[PDB]
């Protein structure tokens, strides 16, 4: 079985946390993370998928560069509860985060998830961005499982933050 138990709308990172070209800044202090999005139990197989909704102003490494404000960006990892599980995002389609799991045949546990962010400065000129909607990540059924009657979609919004 599935049950969704999380929240729909997440906030991304500490509400107004302040951090010290381009040039990247955060660890995993800028997130979201619950373990506990989905209910799922006996054979459940689910894995997840991840989009970004910012568009691309550029790109690191093979990830894009998100852009906020003219002076702000964002590099941008979605993935399974825990942060090193995090995939990096490019581009804004749907693409595989977390490859998934089954919860075993008599057995019950919970789907997590995880949303990272770090801030690039794409202009200097202190730097204060607002609350944004970053995008969104949905849970991916497999090996015949089910999204039933549950959501299978929650966003992400980044809190404001303070860069310096
Ligand atoms: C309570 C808990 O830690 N549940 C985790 C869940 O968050 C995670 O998405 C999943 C797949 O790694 O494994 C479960 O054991």
């Amino acid at each position: 079985a599935v049950s969704f138990i999380g929240s729909t709308e997440n906030d991304v990172g500490p509400s107004l946390g302040s951090y010290s070209l381009p040039f990247v800044y955060t660890r995993n202090k800028i997130g979201y993370q619950n373990a506990n999005v989905w209910h799922i139990s006996k054979g459940f197989c689910v894995g997840l998928d991840g989009k970004v909704d910012l568009p691309v102003v550029g790109s690191l490494d093979g990830q894009s560069i998100y852009g906020l404000t003219e002076e702000v960006g964002l590099l941008i990892w979605m993935g399974d509860t825990k942060y090193s599980r995090g995939t990096a995002m490019s581009g804004n389609s749907w693409e595989n985060v977390f490859s998934g799991w089954c919860v075993g045949a008599n057995t019950a546990s919970t789907q997590g998830l995880s949303v990272r962010v770090t801030p690039v400065i794409l202009k200097r000129n202190r730097y204060s961005v607002q609350k944004t909607s970053i995008g969104s990540i949905r849970m991916r059924p497999y090996n015949g499982s089910s999204a039933g009657s549950v959501q299978t979609t929650v966003n992400f919004s980044l809190n404001p933050f303070t860069l310096n």
